[PDB]
């Protein structure tokens, strides 16, 4: 279906209401490494057993969390494209599910969005990189360093100041520990992106003063559960305030290299002088290898997805072809 237009009324309104009630998970139900979708999956705004469309996916993070259109098309068509059933129009927001549909040939996973290095990375806040044996689930030790980065930067609350400590902590973390460590290309971008997150929609929105307390931060990371009254934040929005998670540790795409402690920048890779390059080679690289030969109606989901793909991405950037138009 179309990519969903942004919101008619953007603003502050009750979204844990009664149509949209938190409930626990039934067996079968799929959560994964993104406590966003999560909470919308388990509030009944995506289908409670975490399989949704992308129409579904971008009308969820608008209705439930005002997440701005932009942002939820370009987040929502890379997921799909790398993780999801192209012929179905069905992604799993957690592990690999025949929910999703018959799969298209390998080299293509359709591994739902715990399938790692393709949406999901490493150096994840309060899930563990795939290398120490768990991608998505919700860790209390690592939560339990959030909740200290809040008490040390942000008096109690998660805000803007706690996520540019804690996303360097998690890099030198993965660096020291994980010898396959790896920050290049979708995952140094969106790794920043995501740390905003919290400050900007998990903050009741009649106060949306980017202060998450410690509540809340624990009932979406670990229960995919909305408080209480939970209001939606005002207007819409994504990563604003990156720019200062970014300022605080200045880092350049790499990798370890097959051991801790090697950390080994990487040219090749985009960076936040290079947006447009991290776009080109998330199709030309990244998609392109999972479809490196696509039959003729897997070829048309691949570019009906990719030109919803670039209506997503910020304007300057030329949309690339890399199975003709
Ligand atoms: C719009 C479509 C969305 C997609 C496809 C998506 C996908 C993902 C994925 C795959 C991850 C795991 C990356 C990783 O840490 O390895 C992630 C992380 C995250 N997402 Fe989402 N997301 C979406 C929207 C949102 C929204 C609306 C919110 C908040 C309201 C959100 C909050 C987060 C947070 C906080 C994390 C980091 C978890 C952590 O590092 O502990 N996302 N997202
Ligand atoms: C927008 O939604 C809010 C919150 O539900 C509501 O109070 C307001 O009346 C709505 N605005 C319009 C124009 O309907
Ligand atoms: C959570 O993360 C900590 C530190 O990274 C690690 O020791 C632990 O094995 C992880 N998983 C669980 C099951 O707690
Ligand atoms: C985070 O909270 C601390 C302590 O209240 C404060 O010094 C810092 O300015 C805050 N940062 C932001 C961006 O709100
Ligand atoms: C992607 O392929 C297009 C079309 O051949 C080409 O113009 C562009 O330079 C490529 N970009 C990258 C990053 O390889
Ligand atoms: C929606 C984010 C756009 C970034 C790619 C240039
Ligand atoms: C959600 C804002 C863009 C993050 C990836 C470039
Ligand atoms: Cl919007
Ligand atoms: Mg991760």
């Amino acid at each position: 279906g179309l990519p969903p237009g942004p919101l008619e009324n953007s603003s502050a309104k009750l979204v844990n209401d009664e149509a949209h009630p938190w409930k626990p998970l039934r067996p079968g139900d799929i959560r994964g490494p993104c406590p966003g979708l999560n909470t919308l999956a388990s509030h009944g705004y995506l289908p409670r057993n975490g399989v949704a469309t992308p129409a579904q996916i971008i009308n969820a993070v608008q209705e439930g969390f005002n997440f701005d259109n932009q942002a939820a098309i370009f987040l929502t068509y890379a997921a799909h494209l790398v993780d999801g059933n192209l012929i179905t129009d069905l992604l799993s927001i957690g592990r690999k599910t025949r929910l999703t549909g018959p799969d298209p040939p390998p080299p293509a996973s359709v591994g739902g969005l715990n399938e790692h290095g393709t949406f999901e990375g490493d150096a994840s806040m309060t899930r563990g990189d795939a290398f120490f044996g768990n991608n998505h689930d919700f860790n209390e030790t690592l939560f339990e360093q959030l909740v200290d980065y809040s008490n040390r930067f942000g008096g109690g609350k998660y805000n803007l100041t706690v996520a540019g400590e804690l996303r360097f902590k998690r890099i030198q973390d993965s660096i020291a520990t994980n010898p396959n460590f790896s920050f290049v290309d979708f995952r140094f971008f969106t790794a920043y992106g995501e740390t905003t997150f919290p400050a900007n929609l998990f903050v009741d929105g009649r106060r949306d003063d980017g202060q998450l307390d410690m509540d809340a931060a624990r009932s979406f990371f670990q229960f995919s559960r909305m408080p209480d009254d939970f209001f939606r934040a005002p207007s819409p929005r994504s990563g604003t305030g990156v720019e200062v998670v970014v300022q605080a540790h200045p880092m350049q795409p790499g990798r370890n290299v097959g051991k801790i402690n090697s950390y080994t920048v990487d040219p090749t890779s985009s960076d936040f002088s290079t947006p447009c390059l991290m776009y080109e080679k998330f199709v030309n690289i990244t998609v392109k290898s999972l479809y490196p030969n696509p039959t003729v109606q897997l070829r048309k989901a691949l570019n009906t997805n990719l030109d919803f793909l670039f209506q997503g991405v910020a304007a300057g950037c030329t949309q690339v072809f890399p199975y003709g138009r």
